[PDB]
């Protein structure tokens, strides 16, 4: 056991791993969105950059989570980091509806490692995930569902200058 | 074909995609390394904090690929970035061996990427890859050479404070 | 041959003048460009200074062949500028797509011109090509195609604030 | 008719046009000027500077009339600009003297185009004419006959020192 | 081999050698000629300016080979610096056109060089060349041209006048 | 004779020739040093510094003769500049150690140069000898002699550590 370990279960330390591929996963994702809005044939740089922002988010997520396991005297073990379900997404509201399904399915796995933090008493990393990850998920699933909202209303993907002003105004 | 693409041959376009994923895994591996060394058994602040700082510069080549795989009207197929040959490296001179390995390995790469753009008369690609590609493999390479002839020369791994002092003073 | 002529082919010379021509062509089709959407019944100011821009920028191109060609001991030799195909235009994206057309069609006369270039083992021509020329024409080309994808995705021509708002937020 | 046409005879409107291809004339003409004395066998660089800036000035009073033919609601109709009567001008001397012939032509056809406007009754294009343009030529024809005069005096171009001197003290 | 060698062909390294030696030489023959200026019979500062300048710019040159090789691996292997052809040259005209012979000679080389570096596929060399070397060469070449022309043309090195006020103005 | 020559003997003419290409062959093998340090199977970058920094001190050292040789009337004969006695050199203590037995052959040269102007009393030259070289070669010597001392001390070369901390603390 590492000199460091202390009131740190086996089971809490395979959780942070499987969520430190979760959280490169969904910077892979992200990644890949900026990429199609950077087309020529979509064009939408504010797209673009807003998820490109989200990528290099979850990468520090993932990497404060790596750095997390190491404090608590855990040893990281990683993955292979999937390719995204799709390479050619379809519009901005697409891509917005997606961001906010992977955001949510990030967030239960969080609240399942908040879980089984809590079954095994360890307050230490409770804390931790619920300062550094269950806020800033609730803001970025609501801020999601804000986007995505603003996007059916004003009639997008058929409207065609919905997404290219929700890009100038919204995410410019 | 996209509206933008001209004098891009197809096998040009699949072997970004190809270099994309390479320097993703690449990033990946620097990224292993410095949680390595951030290992209260390791604890080698310096070392974790140059391939960490090498993991973002693979990202960032990464990235430019994809914005010239966009500028030119070839489109990105991400692919899976396979994990690490290894999760446990052996010292700071081990993964300073092993990211040599992996430079020279990437640069050959670059190598067979240019002489496909040059067999296709693509100049654009040529220059590009010129430009902002092999000139920092070739810096890349020899830096990790030094750092390699240092650490030999000090008698790491075997002198423990070889490691110690070079990542104080070199990585410091 | 003038003194400093070295390794210069006639054929490079030649090639040279008709690039010369070209771009002073290319610049004389923007400069119509910029005036027609400087019309009452246009009236797209924006419009109008993107493409007076690109003018400067075509006449600056054409500057630097000539400099290019007095350095190598070349001679120039200047030739009638054809007026523009056509004096009026339709619309702003349709001055987009003849913009993007034009911008494909002397990215092809440089390609061919690199070509030429590096059949005569002409490195310092072939570098000063991929430096100045073929990076810029490849960030025209798709800075045209995003213009006319998002002028065609807002409805333009048919939809009259497509283009007012394009104006506005993308050119303003 | 332009909804913001009033006062402004076909005849003025025509006339503009061609004064608009006299302007691009005469700037390709200064701009051959400019290249001759970047010529590695004339190395004359403020000879090639002063022709160069005279090159840009006609093209923004070629530009300027373009905007006038705008305002008083005319429609431009660009020719094409003929190359200048030769490649291999003979001297800084000769230059001048060509650039003074060049420069009375174009202050002939401005007073043309005044009295036609005077003739027309069109007060705000003689006012345009004499406000902009008589104005400057008046003082770009002083400016090269008290050129063509010093070079003379001063031996140009059998006095080998002459232009060489001043292109020093006089264009630098 | 080293450590870092990868696609460096023997003869490239053998040819950098040979480069690194040329140019050192010519660093040594311009620094004989600001001698010679410097002499109480010629009494030229800006001529000895000018050519001490060279002399110091061709030795940085001979030191970023020096870098490029052991930065690809290579091993440099210095060789006797000769004598520059003669130690009293004539005139102010006569140096630089000895300089621009020198110049062209030291081009010929790097082009023979970028040649040997195009046949065995090494496109870091060839960018190497051609981003540092080529490009400044032809600028020197043109520079060389436009002094002897200019010197010649004030009637050096019999215009006793000539070369004085070479010297205060052009080199001043 | 030169109108400024005066008390200045041919002998002491020739002396300073030799020692002139003295000095720019200790700045030759000064630079022969500072690239050994530069290969990947050394990397002492702060030995490279230093040694690249000795080299252009005895450059100038040179040339202060060769204006000395002019000031005085006297005509400066340039010879081959030798290349240095070995291109490997093997360690941080062997190039000091050689450094210092260059450094005292340059002294000895001075010293013999400065009898040979005692005894031909030319006290301008003993006095330009004793205030610009011979202080500063007393200097250099007892620099290389402390650094020659440290490192043996600190038991270079067996010691790999030893050159490593010598190069980060005595010439860092």
């Amino acid at each position: 056991p590492s000199q460091v370990r202390q009131n740190y279960h086996q089971d809490a330390e395979a959780a942070i791993n499987r969520q430190i591929n979760l959280e490169l996963y969904a910077s892979y994702v992200y990644l890949s969105m900026s990429c199609y809005f950077d087309r020529d044939d979509v064009a939408l740089k504010n797209f673009a950059k807003y998820f490109l922002h989200q990528s290099h988010e979850e990468r520090e997520h993932a990497e404060k989570l790596m750095k997390l396991q190491n404090q608590r005297g855990g040893r990281i073990f990683l993955q292979d980091i999937k390719k995204p379900d799709r390479d050619d997404w379809e519009s901005g509201l697409n891509a917005m509806e997606c961001a906010l399904h992977l955001e949510k399915s990030v967030n239960q796995s969080l609240l399942e490692l908040h879980k089984l933090a809590t079954d095994k008493n360890d307050p230490h990393l409770c804390d931790f995930i619920e300062t550094y990850y269950l806020s800033e998920q609730v803001k970025s699933i609501k801020e999601l569902g804000d986007h995505v909202t603003n996007l059916r209303k004003m009639g997008a993907p058929e409207a065609g200058m919905a997404e290219y002003l929700f890009d100038k105004h919204t995410l410019g």
